[PDB]
C-alpha cells in the first residue's frame, strides 16, 4: 500500500511548537511525501517561499535514511488561482513552455516526481486538463531515455460528483495518471449555516439529500467513471473544522453562526491542527456520529468535526477493502509530529494509525 504525505512550506512560520520543519518528518513514516506548493512563473515552474531550495534539500535528505521514499514537488494550491491554471492549459504554447520547464526542475532538487494540484477545473477546463496530463506525461516518459529513473506524475482530485462531472474526464486521465489522490475530506464547510462534519466515511440515514458527500460515494463514483482502484488513493485530512454555534443545540443540524475562533499554533478560522485539537478536548464533550463512523465535540459556542485514531482506522480499513492504491494524509504539520500534544506520546498519531492498519494484511 502506499502512504502520500503532504508537508506544507508554510507551516514554517508557524510560532513556538507549531513550527514544522522537513527535518521533522520520520522517514519510514510514509512512501510518499509530497512537498507543498510550487508556482508558475513567466509559464515555467518556480519556487514559492524564499528558502525552499534549502527546505526542497531538508526535505530530500531524508532519501539519505530510507533509499525507498520517494518525493513530489506539488504545484497549484488554493492560494493559487485556478484562472492562472486555466490561462496557461488552453494555449498550447503556454502549456508547452510550462512542462519542459518542468524535468529539470525536479531533476535539479531530487524530486521523483510532480503532483498537480489544480485546485477545481471549470466546465471549460476539462477538455484542456486532460492535454496536460497527457502531453506532460509523454514528456516524463521520454525523458526517462536518458537513462535516469521515470519522473512520475499524479493529481489532487476533488471529491464533489458536481466536481468531478464539471471538470474532470476521469477515463482519460487515469491512463496517464501513477495515482490519484481524492480529497475526501472537503463535503461540508464551504459556508453552510447549519452545523456538520466535512469528511464523513459513509451516507448517514439523516437529515439527507447530500446522498453523494462521504469518501464512500465518491470512491464507488471513481471507480464507476473508470478509474482503476490500483491508482485511486483516497484523502485522510489530519485537521478539523470548527464552527462559532449560534445557539447551545449541538446535534445534527444544529445552527451556525459562523466558523470557529482561531488555533493559537495554526492562526486560520475554521481549522484547527490535530495537535491543537488534542488541547481542545480538555474539559470539551466528546460524539460519534455512528452512522458516519466520524467524531465531533464542543465546549462553549465551540463545535468541531475532526478525525481521530478510531475514524481514522477505520477509513482504513475501508480503503483496504475496497481495493484501493493507498492512502492520503493531508498535512503531515498539522498531526501531532512532535508527539507531545496528543497524550500518549506517539509522533504522528493519526498518520501512524494509518500506517498500521496499512501493514496488516
Ligand atoms: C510567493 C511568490 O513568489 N509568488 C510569485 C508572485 O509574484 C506571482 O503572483 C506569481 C506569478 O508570476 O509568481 C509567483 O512566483
Ligand atoms: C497576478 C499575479 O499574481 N501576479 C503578480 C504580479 O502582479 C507582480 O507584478 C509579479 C511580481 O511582482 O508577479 C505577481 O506578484
Amino acid at each position: 500500500y502506499k502512504l502520500i504525505c503532504y508537508y506544507t512550506s508554510w507551516s514554517q512560520y508557524r510560532e513556538g511548537d507549531g513550527s514544522c520543519f522537513p527535518d521533522a518528518i520520520d522517514p519510514f513514516l510514509c512512501t510518499h511525501v509530497i512537498y507543498s506548493f510550487a508556482n508558475i512563473s513567466n509559464n515555467e515552474i518556480d519556487t514559492w517561499e524564499w528558502n525552499d531550495v534549502t527546505l526542497y534539500d531538508t526535505l530530500n535528505t531524508l532519501k539519505n535514511r530510507n533509499p525507498k521514499l520517494k518525493t513530489l514537488l506539488s504545484v497549484g494550491g488554493w492560494n493559487f488561482g485556478p484562472e492562472r491554471f486555466s490561462a496557461i492549459a488552453s494555449k498550447t504554447q503556454s502549456r508547452r513552455t510550462f512542462i519542459k520547464s518542468v524535468p529539470p526542475f525536479l531533476r535539479t532538487h531530487g524530486f521523483d516526481g510532480l503532483d498537480l494540484a489544480w485546485l477545481y477545473p471549470g466546465r471549460r477546463d476539462k477538455r484542456h486538463l486532460t492535454t496536460l496530463v497527457k502531453e506532460m506525461k509523454a514528456e516524463f516518459i521520454r525523458e526517462a531515455q536518458a537513462g535516469t529513473e521515470q519522473l512520475l506524475l499524479s493529481a489532487a482530485v476533488s471529491a464533489g460528483k458536481i466536481a468531478i462531472d464539471r471538470g474532470y474526464d476521469i477515463a482519460q486521465i487515469s491512463r496517464h495518471l501513477d495515482f490519484i489522490s481524492l480529497l475526501t475530506y472537503d463535503f461540508h464547510g464551504a459556508w453552510r449555516q447549519t452545523v456538520g462534519h466535512h469528511s464523513p466515511l459513509f451516507a448517514g440515514n439523516e437529515d439527507a439529500s447530500s446522498r453523494f458527500s462521504n469518501a464512500d460515494y465518491a470512491v464507488s463514483y471513481m471507480l464507476r467513471l473508470g478509474a482503476p482502484a490500483n491508482k485511486l488513493v483516497m484523502g485522510i485530512p489530519t485537521f478539523g473544522r470548527s464552527f462559532t454555534l449560534a445557539s447551545s443545540k449541538t446535534d445534527v443540524g444544529a445552527p451556525v453562526s459562523g466558523p470557529g475562533v482561531p488555533g493559537r499554533f495554526t492562526k486560520e478560522k475554521g481549522i484547527l491542527a490535530y495537535y491543537e485539537i488534542c488541547d481542545f478536548l480538555h474539559g470539551a464533550t466528546t460524539h460519534r456520529f455512528r452512522d458516519q463512523q466520524v467524531p465531533y465535540a464542543t465546549k462553549g459556542n465551540q463545535w468541531v468535526a475532526y478525525d481521530d485514531q478510531e475514524s481514522v482506522k477505520n477509513k482504513a480499513r475501508y480503503l483496504k477493502n475496497r481495493q484501493l492504491a493507498g492512502a492520503m494524509v493531508w498535512a503531515l504539520d498539522l498531526d501531532d509530529f512532535r508527539g507531545t500534544f496528543c497524550g500518549q506520546n506517539l509522533t504522528f498519531p493519526l498518520t501512524s494509525a494509518v500506517k498500521d492498519v496499512l501493514a496488516e494484511v
